[PDB]
C-alpha cells in the first residue's frame, strides 16, 4: 500500500497472508474454512496465516493453517487477468473471534463513488522498494467505469473496476495482490493489477467480486 496508514493490529480481521516460506499475497476469509484471493496468486504449498499484524513476529493472535486445495476460476486468463479470482480451502476450520473473522460477500455490486478499505503488506513506495512488516490500510473510492476505461484503454473488462485516485500517490502495490477491497462491510474487490503503483492516471484495478458470488457459493457448497 502506497500513501496509506498503519491499520492497527487485528483491525482488519478478515485479512490473511498467504505464505509459502514468505508472504507473497493477501486474501480474505469468507468463512471458517475458505479464503478468496486473486488467481494470479495461485501456487502450490500455501499456508494461510490469519490473525496477523507484524508478519515477521509471532504476536499471539495468529492461526497458521495449510491449504488443502485451491480452485482457480475456470475462466481465468493470466494474460488479460480477466476473472482474476481463486478460492483456497483450509485443512482445518479457523477459530473465529474478534481478531479472526469472515467478511460478507456482496448481495449487490458497489457503485462508483463508494468509499472502500484496501489493505495489505505490499510495497509502500511508488519508485523505491520498502515492504512493511505491519498491515497497511488505504481508504479509496470506486471510480466510474468510464474513467477506468479511459485510464486503461482496451484492458478493463466487465469483471474489473478501478479504485483510488487519478492524481496518484495513493494505491495498492506489489505484495497487496489478492487482498481485500471492502465497502460498507462487504467484500467488493480483490487486489488484481495496475501500471506501476500510485502513478498519475493509473489507478488500481480490482476483481469485481459481485460477479462471482454464485460461483463462490456453489463451489463452497460442493468442495
Ligand atoms: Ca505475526
Amino acid at each position: 500500500i502506497v500513501g496509506g496508514y498503519t491499520c492497527g493490529a487485528n483491525t482488519v480481521p478478515y485479512q490473511v497472508s498467504l505464505n509459502s516460506g514468505y508472504h507473497f499475497c493477501g486474501g480474505s476469509l469468507i468463512n471458517s474454512q475458505w479464503v478468496v484471493s486473486a488467481a494470479h496468486c495461485y501456487k502450490s504449498g500455501i499456508q494461510v496465516r490469519l490473525g496477523e499484524d507484524n508478519i515477521n513476529v509471532v504476536e499471539g493472535n495468529e492461526q497458521f493453517i495449510s491449504a488443502s486445495k485451491s480452485i482457480v476460476h475456470p475462466s481465468y486468463n493470466s494474460n488479460t487477468l480477466n476473472n482474476d479470482i481463486m478460492l483456497i480451502k483450509l485443512k482445518s476450520a479457523a477459530s473465529l473471534n474478534s481478531r479472526v473473522a469472515s467478511i460478507s460477500l456482496p448481495t449487490s455490486c458497489a457503485s462508483a463513488g463508494t468509499q472502500c478499505l484496501i489493505s495489505g503488506w505490499g510495497n509502500t513506495k511508488s519508485s523505491g522498494t520498502s515492504y512493511p512488516d505491519v498491515l497497511k490500510c488505504l481508504k479509496a473510492p470506486i471510480l466510474s467505469d468510464s474513467s477506468c476505461k479511459s485510464a486503461y484503454p482496451g484492458q478493463i473488462t466487465s469483471n474489473m473496476f478501478c479504485a483510488g485516485y487519478l492524481e496518484g500517490g495513493k494505491d495498492s502495490c506489489q505484495g497487496d495482490s489478492g487482498g481485500p477491497v471492502v465497502c460498507s462491510g462487504k467484500l467488493q474487490g480483490i487486489v488484481s493489477w495496475g501500471s506501476g503503483c500510485a502513478q498519475k492516471n493509473k489507478p488500481g484495478v480490482y476483481t469485481k467480486v459481485c460477479n462471482y458470488v454464485s460461483w463462490i457459493k456453489q463451489t463452497i457448497a460442493s468442495n
